């Protein structure tokens, strides 16, 4: 809901701008007017509206999976980077699997003895949950997922089947991801693959002669074993080897990319038409998501600097970059033609006409469900635990839910976002000031509610383009990752609708090198309120997307891209589990309406279970953040607000009395909508037992205090609406929709305009 | 009865909608539950009342002063006496002597 003029972008959204992005703040802006062109045919995104639960196998150890669920842990909710989730892995791994004293511990724990070694036809299965038991105490870690991949290559030596018995289940949440890849994430996907390479040593075809050389002729003797495989795992470690710096490869592969994108190609080195004939750098240099990459890259570092073993090495060494890339990454390559399909656009007009206000919105479908969980113990310690959904509860509230999904659907959203910016007699216009830009992106909100972040302080730093210097590391981190998603997005979104396009150097601060930027050509008609640039021919050249975007014609969305519900019900009821606790909510809610009847207030409380409308409260069960459909929401949300908070000072600074009469228009026009949309809600499940919970209550309270008969007020006109206003922001907030923060900041601007029709 | 408390609490009665068929079919078993696990059991509402009596004073006409409404209920037998005996600590586990 992120609203814009698209005049003024430095005053309007800083964030925004690419001059930002590729670090010029100053006054000037990008030039217009520059060399070099390009096509982009592919870019590296990530998947949208995915909840899958993955197996961990008998064996087998998926070198690929794990990689991949190390981006998941380290994405879905913050642990560092999935860098140094790497690197902790391996001081692990070291101090684990090298470690000779260990593996005689737990061999001895298995059977029979620490010191006695006997063949042991007797000795029969050992369960893997057991083997993890031990690890807890033996290797203290606070990532779990260690733990399995350790184990199920003891499984994979282990068996002649004999000692393993290969009964267990095991699941993981792979959840939504940041669509696209910052500068570092790419270091993150080189840093992955070192983990594929570093797996598929550990599975190997040596570990598997494990098998067949202790097959002959059978069984034998245990205390060999442990020195056995503690040299078996060194071997795997041993042989791979730290070998290029994952840094070192982006900045220098990225860097060449930047040497030939540019159109200043300086004296001393430009590719090598052998390096330049390597396969995949085709696709390579026609890349967007490498591209915004390079920017991101360039404006922290301020400089590009090579490994040097070209011109030969990356030629030959790396292409690898290409692999890390392809297979483990969650940002696997697509054509940038299908990558925008959930973007529709839609202009409103005026007479002639020129947009007066343009929607840039992603399709979204809400709902279906919302499932409701009480998490149980197998053992202490441990994150491992069966989650049984208990419905009725799931099914009660995906019940009021249905209704929500109705109201607030994005298309009721685009569609009543249009009709309100007219003004009386037409015209336009340039007044008011200018054409405003107004787009949604709930998949760049749902990051930040689910990262457990205020989608309003990542939208702020939009608009100012300054950040708070004082609050903790991860926190701006998240922010200003979250900040990049937006840009990304953007530039995503208006690449795809004009793919010609032209790279063009900047003049340089010190000036050392440059940053590489973009500029768009779009043709269109006569007169442009919109900000400035030539328009010089019915065509015009621009450096920000923005402008470039404002200039397309409506667009009809291609796919739905409906959020999908996680199943719990068919799995976890029979499988142990991920890192849950973060990404669900204790269950508990306490609201309570009060209000005055002939000069005495009287308060009502109501509880959550009571919402429910059962007894008495069950405190274990929690519920699944339905962060996407929060994310939708917000969109309604942070116009309501901030529409409100500009027309406010709009009025203010504005001194015609023709003009402001026409501000207070919008204002109290569409507050009453937001009035009748909560007004619907509180009428649901839900929002009809809220409203019975309050008026008995109070009924119940007006007896005792003295007589009874002043409770037909209640049923008065004001008094009705009231209540049922409060339901409505009471289911909210009850599910997962409405942070108390807020609804209360919604509140207040349902009354700073009355806001309240009588209407008979 | 217990129809007029739920509606008193609750205030609405939605219904699963899976009826006209559903709940004819599946459940009766509501039926079931009600008969067999229950404290509850199904009885004739001739013989539920059997232990309350009722009796009215009077005037000279007359209109009844004073009605009153019982139970009848025999006293006693005994009063049992018992003292715990712990055969493991931790559990509630006891012998009464």
């Amino acid at each position: 809901g992120f609203n814009l003029k698209v005049k003024d972008l430095n005053g309007s959204a800083r964030g925004l701008t690419q001059a930002f992005a590729i670090g010029e703040l100053k006054n000037q802006l990008s030039v217009g007017a520059l060399q070099l062109p390009l096509q982009f045919t592919r870019t590296f995104s990530a998947s949208m509206t995915s909840e899958l639960l993955w197996e961990v196998g008998k064996g087998n150890i998926d070198p690929v999976m794990y990689a991949r669920l190390f981006f998941q842990y380290a994405q879905a909710g913050g642990a560092l980077s999935v860098d140094e989730l790497v690197n902790q892995f391996t001081e692990y791994h070291q101090s684990t699997a090298c470690n000779p004293e260990i593996w005689r511990k737990l061999t001895a724990y298995i059977t029979g003895s620490s010191n006695r070694a006997i063949k042991a036809d007797a000795v029969g299965k050992v369960p893997p949950t057991a083997i993890l038991e031990q690890l807890r105490t033996l290797a203290p870690s606070e990532h779990e997922l260690f733990h399995h991949i350790t184990t199920d290559f003891v499984c994979h030596v282990l068996s002649p089947l004999g000692f393993i018995l290969p009964d267990a289940a095991y699941v993981y949440r792979v959840g939504r991801t940041a669509t696209y890849p910052n500068f570092y994430a790419l270091v993150d996907c080189v840093r992955a693959s070192d983990l594929r390479r570093m797996l598929t040593a550990l599975s190997s075809v040596d570990s598997k002669m494990l098998q067949a050389t202790f097959k002959a002729k059978g069984a034998l003797a245990p205390a060999l074993i442990s020195q056995h495989l503690a040299n078996a795992a060194t071997t795997a470690f041993e042989r791979s080897r730290g070998n290029f710096d994952a840094n070192a490869v982006v900045s220098s592969v990225l860097t060449i990319l930047g040497r030939l994108w540019s159109p200043s190609t300086p004296k001393e080195l430009d590719p090598s038409a052998r390096l330049r004939n390597t396969n995949g750098i085709d696709q390579l240099r026609s890349n967007l998501a490498l591209f915004i990459a390079y920017q991101d890259m360039v404006k922290q570092r301020g400089r590009a600097e090579v490994i040097f073993s070209d011109e030969e090495l990356s030629s030959t060494i790396i292409p690898w970059f290409i692999e890390a890339m392809s297979e483990v990454s969650p940002f696997k390559l697509r054509p940038i033609n299908e990558t925008t399909s959930y973007i529709g656009q839609t202009s409103a007009i005026d007479h002639m006409g020129q947009p007066s206000h343009v929607v840039v919105y992603e399709d979204w479908q809400f709902a279906k469900e919302i499932t409701a969980f009480t998490p149980v113990k197998l053992a202490n310690n441990s994150n491992q635990r069966f989650l049984d959904v208990e419905p009725g509860i799931s099914d009660r509230m995906s019940a009021t839910l249905a209704p929500i999904g109705n109201t607030f659907a994005v298309s009721a959203f685009v569609k009543n976002r249009t009709a309100v910016y007219e003004a009386v007699s037409q015209r336009g216009t340039v007044n008011s000031n200018g054409a405003e830009m107004t787009l949604g992106f709930p998949s760049v909100v749902e990051r930040d509610y689910a990262l457990d972040r205020d989608p309003m302080v990542a939208i702020a730093a939009l608009r100012t383009g300054i950040v708070d210097e004082s609050l903790e590391a991860r926190a701006s981190n998240d922010l200003k990752r979250s900040m990049f998603n937006y840009y990304a997005a953007v530039m995503h979104y208006a690449v795809a609708h004009n793919p010609e396009v032209v790279v063009s150097e900047h003049q340089g601060v010190a000036a050392e090198q440059g940053s590489l930027y973009l500029v768009w050509n779009v043709r269109t008609e006569l007169r442009i309120p919109v900000g400035y640039n030539a328009i010089e021919g019915g065509s015009i050249r621009t450096p920000e997307p923005l402008e470039a975007i404002a200039y397309n014609k409506p667009i009809q969305p291609s796919e739905v891209l409906q959020a999908k519900v996680l199943d719990l019900a068919n799995h976890t009821t029979s499988i142990h589990i991920w890192p849950w606790h973060e990404a669900s909510t204790e269950f508990a809610y306490e609201d309570a309406y009060s209000v005055t009847i002939r000069n005495k207030r009287y308060t009502a409380e109501v509880k959550e279970f009571e919402l429910l409308g059962l007894g008495q409260r069950r405190e274990r069960v929690r519920i699944l953040k339905p962060t996407v459909a929060h994310a939708i929401i917000q969109m309604w949300y942070s116009w309501f607000v901030e529409d409100d908070r500009t027309l406010a000072a709009a009025r203010r600074t504005s001194r015609d009395d023709a003009e402001k009469l026409a501000i207070d228009g919008r204002r109290m026009q569409n507050a009453v909508t937001l009035l009748r949309k909560i007004e619907m809600i509180g009428t649901t499940g839900i929002g009809a037992s809220a409203v019975h919970l309050a008026q008995s209550r109070i009924v119940d309270q007006m007896a005792g205090r003295g007589l009874i008969d002043d409770s037909s007020d209640l049923h008065v006109g004001i008094n009705r609406h009231r209540i049922r206003i409060w339901a409505g922001l009471a289911v909210l907030q009850m599910m997962g929709l409405l942070s108390r923060s807020e609804a209360e900041a919604l509140t207040k601007v349902l009354g700073d305009s009355n806001a309240l029709g009588m209407v008979v």
